[PDB]
């Protein structure tokens, strides 16, 4: 085994031959004094018997080394669970500050990930935080991987990525649940708007606002008066959370030729079809948020596990400005590394 | 077809023969003037051609009847989606106020349900509300069924039910993530406490508090001083939400001989085993709340769909009093009616 000296929180390997051998497996960072191993690297090498560590003239066991590193940094075992698993799974993880992540990890000649480690309970973040994590790896060969560690050190990995999208009126009687179209609705129905029951077409609230804005229906009050788009938004938002932000995402998707319906049954605000709902499964499950919306590890686990169970992609739609509008889409994919 | 007269929001069927025939299929309520049909019943019968409805001398079409009923009560189409589906699925739903539910529904001689209808966005409720819904059917032959209607009138059904549960120290070095036991931990490990890595046992925060309270470990600070149960609760709760309530549920389950671990990966606070985790799958996914905790339709869908995907039962643990403690358990089961 290579011999290392613990100095502060780094383990130095002075022997040139051993340092070269370890570095050829992507352990450590060269330094003026010799190869410097990060705590995760030193502990891993010590546990598998490839490194002996001394502090002064005292041999530090793998158990004592874990103890030391946890005392120095309470987050160490969380990071280390990911480090050791990545090494086990064939990756070469390099601790560092690049990309704002805990590790950059390499596999083969083509696989490159920046690994953001989150603890089940201790790490809070917003949608804006996710945008900022992504921005750091944008235009690079590194994928953003979020590694979530639960309280008992079991792991889940996610790839977060940018999604770029492709792509004489009927009377609509407005009510709390959208609007009712009783006559001349067949065209709208064939274009996948609304839900037909018997010989009446029900439009949901977003469909009602959208088709009004696009000049496809004339919405009316019970007394037969028109309602404006703004009057509809005001009416519907009273008891429906995030309605205006949800609407601009509904409108963006629908403008582009997607078909948008309730995503309730799949755990989202929307389920989204590419073309023909009668023929195809919906492709995306979409949640709408704003930059300051607080998110959780629980959101990431639940959203992706649900989406996976029905073979759909989960998408976070971040409405950055409601009135312009400005919207960005982030896919979350549960991934085996 | 039977002839009915719309009076207010009820349809009266005066013809004794037709009234008797309809009532034999559990439509309507007898009245001094004849059989009185609820809006849901009248519309359903009218849509399937078994009833003709007049208002005064004017024939009201099924489409016009829907229009009238929605204008009178914006929640009608939400209720009606459930009513019509229950009739389709072989149930005989009776509108009324009994049990505080929208319907009592009957099938065969043995199936009896009280159906609580929730709209995807418009209906908010608490854990206390669920306890109150359950209390109304407690000790009766009726099961509590929650029917959730999404914005586009697709449906999901849930059975909510009561769950009644069955059933010289090692040094533990406390840190942010629980505690570390380096020596004499094999007994605790074999009893399924903690997570072994190499030759060290990691105890998570609830395990650390529990095993301290039960006199199974001596927790210590980095300077070697003891910590009390209350000091541990105070330490861990600073950055962990609902910690004290979560702890009393952890303790209740573990006292009874269940094995409790993080439920993160299955969308809960806990995953719970009956006996032997190395042998068995966990049986329950548990979320801990308090009576005033706000819940949503989204919680019900997501929790049960996730639990179903891994063939586990989702359980809501309501901590009604932290200090006594007083805890009740409610199972949520996604069900095909």
């Amino acid at each position: 085994a290579a011999k290392g000296e613990l100095v502060g929180s780094k383990v130095l390997v002075r022997n040139d031959r051993d340092a070269n051998r370890l570095y050829s497996s992507m352990y450590g960072k060269p330094s003026r004094r010799g190869l410097q191993l990060w705590p995760e690297e030193a502990l891993f090498l010590c546990e598998i018997g490839r490194l002996e560590v001394r502090s002064g003239n005292v041999r530090i066991s793998p158990e004592e080394l874990m103890d030391r590193f946890v005392e120095e940094d309470p987050r160490f075992p969380v990071r280390y669970a990911v480090y050791a698993d990545l090494r086990r799974r064939g990756w070469k993880p390099k601790p560092g500050r690049k990309f704002g992540t805990e590790f950059r990890a390499f596999r083969g000649e083509d696989e490159r990930i920046a690994v953001k480690v989150l603890q089940e309970e201790l790490d809070e973040f917003t949608a804006q935080d996710i945008l900022e994590w992504l921005k750091l790896v944008e235009g690079t060969e590194f994928e953003l991987v979020v590694a979530i560690v639960d309280n008992d050190y079991d792991l889940n990995y996610y790839v977060f990525s940018e999604l770029v999208l492709g792509g004489e009126l009927p009377r609509a009687k407005v009510f709390e649940g959208g609007s009712l179209v009783s006559k001349d609705y067949e065209d709208l129905k064939r274009r996948y708007f609304g839900t037909e029951h018997g010989n009446v077409l029900f439009l949901d609230p977003f469909e009602t606002v959208y088709l009004t804005e696009k000049g496809e229906i004339d919405p009316e009050t019970p007394e037969g008066e028109p309602m404006s788009v703004e009057e509809l938004l005001s009416f519907f938002e009273r008891r429906r959370p995030g309605f205006r932000a949800g609407y601009v995402v509904y409108r963006d998707l629908t403008e582009r030729g997607y078909v948008v319906k309730s995503g309730f049954k799949y755990g989202g605000r929307f389920r989204v079809y590419e073309e023909d709902p009668d023929r195809e499964h919906s492709k995306y499950v979409v949640r709408v948020v704003e930059p300051d919306t607080e998110l959780s590890t629980r959101d990431v686990l639940r959203a992706t596990r649900l989406a996976h169970s029905v073979r759909k992609d989960f998408v976070l739609a971040v409405v950055e400005d409601v009135e312009e509008p400005r919207i960005e889409y982030v896919m979350w994919r549960w991934k085996r590394l």
